[PDB]
């Protein structure tokens, strides 16, 4: 589909195993999320917001379900006020910006 | 034009006479650009993200030029790492997001 920015684009997803609003974001490299049990080993990472850095937990090949479409790969986790779907999911769903 | 994400999504702007580099970016509602000089009276605001707030001055009533297409509207000035075009100003170039 095509979704318009009047409002932010929030979607409902499902990560580990629980059903989550997030924020569609072309303006976010990563995917991050609020404090949440992932299964598997992770490594730690600095991402750098607008007000400065912070450290996140990053889990790998991570399964998301999204627009009724599935995305596996890098999720961070950490205290993030929005969960946020960065463009290294957004491209596993083939979105793109159009004007 | 139609942007893929698998890179960050910079254009060139043409804000304040000036012709910068920024961030088409869904998950902003503002727009927000590093120092530069505009026109008008401003007023303090304080905006938050991941890393925490910054300060940065408000000015409306500015106009500002993406592939052609123009829009008006706010534009916060302030110590930004990124420069950032917000959905106060994607929806009047009639950008959105597609998959
Ligand atoms: C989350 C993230 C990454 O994982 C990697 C790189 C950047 C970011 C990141 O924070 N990007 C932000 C733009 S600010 C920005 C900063 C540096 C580079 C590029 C953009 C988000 O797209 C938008 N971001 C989404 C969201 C982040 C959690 C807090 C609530 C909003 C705040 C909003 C935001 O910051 N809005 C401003 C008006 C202050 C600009």
């Amino acid at each position: 589909p095509q979704i318009t920015l009047w409002k932010r684009p929030l979607v409902s997803i499902k990560v580990g195993g629980q059903i989550k609003e997030a924020l569609l974001d072309t303006g976010a490299d990563d995917t991050v999320i609020e404090e949440i049990a992932l299964p598997g080993r992770w490594k730690p990472k600095m991402i750098g917001g607008i007000g400065g850095f912070i450290k996140v937990r990053q889990y790998d090949q991570i399964i998301i379900e999204i627009c009724g479409k599935k995305a596996i790969g890098t999720v961070l986790v950490g205290p993030t006020p929005v969960n946020i779907i960065g463009r290294n999911m957004l491209t596993q769903l083939g979105c793109t910006l159009n004007f």
